[PDB]
């Protein structure tokens, strides 16, 4: 089976793991501090009830038999008929399902229910997430009219950005909110978060090649690439309002991992360049633009992953190079591929929202997805987890 | 030698060089500020002792010529005659004694000697450590009687668990330990810990198949299958008994990592979910007895990696598919395989247990296993490395 | 291509990657709280600045077409021409740049205007970063004379050490420096930082090989026993001058990586203890004197990178053994070799230090390195960055 070829992807799935506590770190940082071991609990939480779910029937809807195109099936419950390297591609997708539920726990930061975190998770990861992976990658409607995501700009950051922002619109501001600003009380805890996700955005855009060949190598430069320009980005914008602090800067480089991820095996470096100079600025204008309306989609899931994966799965129809993946953008000459790429855009940042917003709503109705004032006062550490971050 | 083989053996031995700070933040994060930085420098001094010791004649004791089945000779000190890929094989295996000894460092905890630890660890090392690993992994006499071991469940986790067991009753329970509880002074930071090690059992387990083929790909599959199950269970349980704090998930999700270890290439998934629904459940229980008999086995590294590593031990020889690895358990029609279990769990078990009781109580004889009454006050970090943590 | 190959080789440039920021918490644990944000920021902008010029002709300049053997030319601007592997090996060197531009922030902690460290920086990278390596790795007049340097000895711990030396005395001490010693503000970062160094170097000496083959693990071997040994000598002075501090520990354990840096493809184990040995003594030694010249070079790049990068590409020249990978040292019957290292140690601490000087003193001159007394004084946190590190 190449057996460098099954390397780079064990390699690669335990890189992706990774990202998941490292979402955790990166929000954790800039919660308070008696909120500090809820956004790190939640990352965990998110991976064990995503393990457990995609192997009870998570990947089976993913990725098993389809059904009208919208779909999979059963076949795959409980991975009954799944070997081999089906096992692998299986174990490397439920990474990509964890870090994306473990992202959207922005939305929620700082006064959510644990128990109601984890109802709403399994039902997103249910009727959200896995429809998606389905009609991208498990040969749903959307791959079949030629849609392209080569790591998840739409599974991965559209879908829990744009979800991220239906919870957040359902939950409300958190207390203060719009008096007085919340401070992160570790910025250090935050750059950790921050190191290891783009030290695990390795396996993650490049193992989406599924193999150690050239399309990997190509999108482990282009990731890099996007990155550097879009964190340059923030931090000239960072100047340009006074001083380039660290969390603009993070914030700009995840922009531009984000943007690059749908299509990290298709772009040329030149085109890497400009999606991670058009994502720092889009990314950071809708930043400031959901401040400005008042949404406390607190942690910006939403203005980074979901816009930046818009932008990212936009331009993949726009500027895909033939010589680089034989898939050609708008710019090589293609115009088809754009219109594949905008229905694909249309339709999943629609149902994202659209989808979420009922979920999150049902729930709250059924359970109530928030927590109490006074809990939210005391710190979800000690209400939620009993637990004091420090001491 | 297949480029990819060594490729993937390469990755798993930094995966696991990294658990054994990894062990050391764990732990750091659990105990008083005042002593921080000595449990994270006594991971740093067991690697680096380990892989000294190895090198010298650890290797050549765990895996050079078999004398009486019961040890190896020196025929591989200093490396002689150690090339090409043994040379692979004895770097990653030297990973694995390093681990261990951090993992016995949860004895310790707060309250002994450096100097002390070095001198019982390099004695442990050489007297239980090594003895274990050529039983079981260098044509020892237990793998001779058809015991299996596949990743450590009884080299590492009954080792290190037992042996801290043995090493808390001799050096006795921290000053006030039954007065008040001794608080964490950083949950985040065991939280990072907990994420290295949880991504570096990629390499531990999935490394140990030395290949990068469809056992490690298996080993990947339920190692991941009974970190969740046995996380979920503690989740459960701290619910039940109140709120489930985070330490409660991630030592759960440990539970089911190192009951996993000596089956990762033997079981299926089913028989994964089993280990760690089991794990889950000994695991606590083992915690709270041991809490119920006042032994002051600080970072339970002997519920957790001691009772969980009896477990899977025992659990490979019910639950072992042929389908799988060839080899088959009682449930697949074979008793024999859990006979060899059996007999290979009571002997690591005993010996682990009261030889390091031995060794122990030997060290304490000769140097004193435990700081002064003074030093423990004011924190080991101060007396033991004239350093302050935090400023 | 040897999917093999390219596994290891994707997954060490992952790992380099990691050292980067891994520098930035390293150094940021052992200044003030106040300063702890601007220190782990800079490792990022490292990151990217590198990253950008890298690509814009930084890699061109190192290893495109030779001009004179002492540079290369525009070729590879923008990665014109460069296609498949060669993309792969561009991608892994450009994270070896920016690992050195790291290092080299230790001559200018706390104290430092950003904007002038990154013209520093794109200065340095330009000219004499790119320079080195293409002298030793770009088939430059250095490696034509015969000179050797697997994994950067003089290209990256010779380079930053000499360079960080000039900054700091072009600088100037810090505040107080005299006075009253610096504590840490928090050593547990700084060992975090510790740990993501030495899982890096994995990748860094051990991916060097270009290939997963019987030279790589040699390198990871080696490159282990070097750090264990320099660990263990300053673990050793610790006690000798007192108690031995985890820093001390870890400071000792980099000493002999940066030491094995340069030889780690060439030396059996028995070269490697010695490297080791010598390294955590004559590092040791450099520590103490830069501290007794009261030079701020802060962070010590130079004592331990300079020092230790110095030793370990002389002792190539000494232990180089044939039986590893063909080339012999000195006690090999190979006096020629020896030559040709002093001449490219010569010639690379010399041009490091003046070139680094004259480039220090111009931007000072241009734009002024250091920030205001009063910045300095309520911390580059709040006054380059407008954050705070904890709350």
């Amino acid at each position: 089976m190449s057996d460098g070829n099954v390397a780079w992807i064990l390699a690669s799935t335990a890189l992706v793991m990774l990202m998941v506590p490292g979402v955790g770190f990166f929000y954790a940082g800039m919660v308070r501090r008696k909120n500090a071991v809820n956004m790190i609990a939640l990352s965990f939480i998110s991976l064990i009830i995503t393990v457990l779910l995609w192997i009870f029937y998570g990947y089976s809807v993913s990725f098993g038999n389809d059904i009208s195109g919208i779909i999979g099936g059963l076949n795959y419950a409980l991975l009954s008929g799944v070997k081999g390297e089906d096992l692998l591609f299986m174990m490397y997708q439920m990474m990509f399902a964890a870090v994306t539920i473990a992202i959207l726990t922005s939305a929620i930061a700082e006064r959510a229910k644990v128990s109601s975190f984890i109802l709403l998770s399994a039902l997103w990861l249910t009727f959200v997430y896995a429809p998606f992976a389905h009609w991208l990658w498990g040969g749903g409607w959307l791959a079949k009219l030629g849609a392209l995501d080569f790591a998840g700009g739409m599974v991965v950051h559209i879908s829990s950005g744009f979800a991220a922002l239906a919870v957040a619109m359902t939950i409300g501001k958190r207390a203060g909110f719009e008096e007085y600003s919340i401070e992160p009380h570790s910025i250090p805890l935050t750059l950790i978060g921050a190191a290891l996700l783009w030290f695990g955005w390795f396996g993650f855009n490049g193992g989406s090649a599924l193999a150690a060949n050239d399309v990997a190598i190509n999108a482990v430069v282009v990731t890099n690439t996007s990155a550097a320009v879009a964190g340059f980005v923030w931090m000239v914008i960072g100047w340009i309002k006074g001083k380039p602090g660290s969390l603009g800067i993070v914030s700009g480089a995840i922009a531009g991992l984000a943007a690059i991820t749908p299509a990290a095996g298709f772009v040329d470096v030149k085109g890497a360049i400009v999606i991670g100079l058009v994502a720092g600025i889009v990314c950071y204008l809708a930043m400031d633009f959901r401040i400005k309306k008042k949404i406390d989609e607190s942690l910006d899931a939403w203005a980074i992953h979901g816009i930046g994966g818009l932008w990212g799965s936009v331009a993949v129809g726009i500027l895909a190079n033939p010589e680089v993946n034989g898939y050609a953008g708008l710019l090589f000459g293609n115009p088809q591929l754009l219109v594949s790429q905008l229905i694909a855009v249309a339709s999943t940042t629609a149902y994202a929202f659209l989808v979420t917003l009922i979920l999150a709503k049902a729930v709250d109705a059924a359970v109530g997805l928030r927590v109490s004032s006074q809990e939210e006062y005391v710190g979800l550490d000690l209400s939620q987890h009993e637990e004091v971050a420090y001491t």
